């Protein structure tokens, strides 16, 4: 019992983190097989970051200009290419600690663990969600670029995020491992405002399911609603609209708790319309939206 | 920028987790050098848990009754002893993945990372505090006993917690690695009510410092207070009393932000007396007390 913002064990990803230095710029790389993946702005000085031409900048660089350190041992770079906003460095050694892995591009609403890194050294691990505006609310200091977000299924690491950018508003933008940015963000020091940070409605409902399962039930009410009625309330409160797909995904939690999805929606509706009245749910004074139904099932079943 | 509930990278502790089976009971062990540490109630059935005599129960057990599995390879048990509420199993192999480590007994207010485990397999990692009533607010399902709490300094793991017990109220009790319970808890299925869960005042002030450093400053006011005046307010709201030691510890955060500790105390006072007025601080609608001044300095400096 008890419910916690829970990250994947970070071990398998700790074994992949390296330091990448190009001239004076240092950030983190990800060493999988005989390839090190890092943000392409490794080749920039802050003098370049206002209007960088990455193709032109990279012409000036050679395999020996990319200093890759794995602990206190240097990797020999035998090749380099630009894929979208990442560099792939070919090294002459496969990472012996390469886990089973995939690169997956996640959807907004989906959660993942970040291993925050500085000079290829892991510092901490936390749980994130891809916000509906394709930002993540991270904790990232200078030198954290190249840190990766990941999910783990038994033995298999799915890398979904590389950290690249902090918006003036202190939220975070980055790429999948093919170097494609989530949202409209570009690796350039320019005016880039985030869209509306809407609340991930299906994740709030999953979290209300988690609450019921762990004893917090004061918010359960006598009411129900319809998808259309609920969504009128959702819109007013900048909640993502709830679909029949979302309802289907909440099915197993529905089944476990014996509370119909649309009844729980009615509970959420009254919570939006009335607030918490100074009360708390799983030790939170607001509605948590960074637990997926899958996350709730996991932490309330005990998958390893 | 951004502030997250952040755990230590769990890798070094993942390499130490094993499965311990005694007859039909299975839980987690910690393999350091040629010793596996697990909760002593591994020797119990739920039939024993009402009034277990551990000395008498252990007489009936032998080295070969303690089945220790590390992945899919079995460790040979060449010895066993009871230390307080832990068993130490001597194995014929030193854990090749033993990190540098210490056993440290933490004080209430101090934070640590938990690696939640089931059948010696890590499932997730989160950040905890030893509550002033010597409970922790964990997330622990059946089979999670033996999971450990830890801190990491560069290369050195300080193990402070082994999970043993869930109180009827769904909070968690456990031992240090010498098998001594935090608080008055005993590994027995008996009436055990937790004391007052007071708020860790120095950790709230550290968190307010973190907020200021990350841009959230609406709660800064024109007032100051005294240690004695503040503590009258602390008592009323079941906040731990603030000492000159707490003020000394907040010194570096004070220095960085240019806000005097007693001014910030006055900010906290008005927050207690007036609440948040439906506002938030670092994305929280209540006062977070599970970040130590040391945690704030770390996440706002970037230690690895
Ligand atoms: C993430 C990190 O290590 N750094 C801090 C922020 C990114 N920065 C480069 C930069 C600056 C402005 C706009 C875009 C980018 C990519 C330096 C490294
Ligand atoms: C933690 C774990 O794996 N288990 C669930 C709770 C502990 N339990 C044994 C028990 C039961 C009641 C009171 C005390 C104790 C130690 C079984 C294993």
């Amino acid at each position: 019992s008890g419910f916690r913002k829970m990250a994947f064990p970070s071990g398998k990803v700790e074994g992949c983190m390296v330091q990448v230095t190009c001239g004076t710029t240092t950030l983190n790389g990800l060493w999988l097989d005989d390839v090190v993946y890092c943000p392409r702005h490794v080749i920039c000085t802050s003098e370049d970051m206002l209007n960088p031409n990455y193709e032109d900048l990279l012409i000036r660089k050679s395999n020996h200009n990319f200093l890759v350190q794995a602990g206190n041992v240097q990797l020999r770079v035998i090749g380099h290419s630009m894929q979208n906003c990442v560099l792939k460095l070919k090294v002459d050694t496969a990472n012996p600690k390469t886990p089973k892995y995939k690169f997956v591009r996640i959807q907004p609403g989906q959660t993942f663990s970040v291993l925050a890194c500085y000079n290829g050294s892991p510092s901490g691990v936390y749980q994130c969600a891809m916000r509906p505006n394709f930002t993540i609310k991270g904790s990232f200091l200078n030198g954290s670029c190249g840190s990766v977000g990941f999910n783990i299924d038994y033995d298999c690491v799915s890398f979904c995020y590389m950290h690249h950018m902090e918006l003036p508003t202190g939220v975070h933008a980055g790429t999948d491992l093919e170097g494609n940015f989530y949202g409209p963000f570009v690796d350039r020091q320019t005016a880039q405002a985030a869209g509306t940070d809407t609340t991930i409605t299906v994740n709030v409902l999953a979290w209300l399911y988690a609450a019921v399962i762990n004893g917090d039930r004061w918010f359960l009410n006598r009411f129900t609603t319809t998808l259309n009625d609920f969504n009128l309330v959702a819109m007013k409160y900048n909640y993502e609209p709830l679909t029949q797909d979302h309802v289907d995904i909440l099915g197993p939690l529905s089944a476990q708790t014996g509370i119909a999805v649309l009844d729980m929606c009615a509970s959420l509706k009254e919570l939006l319309q009335n607030g918490m009245n100074g009360r708390t749910i799983l030790g939170s004074a607001l509605l948590e939206d960074e637990f997926t139904p899958f996350d709730v099932v996991r932490q309330c079943s005990g998958v390893t």
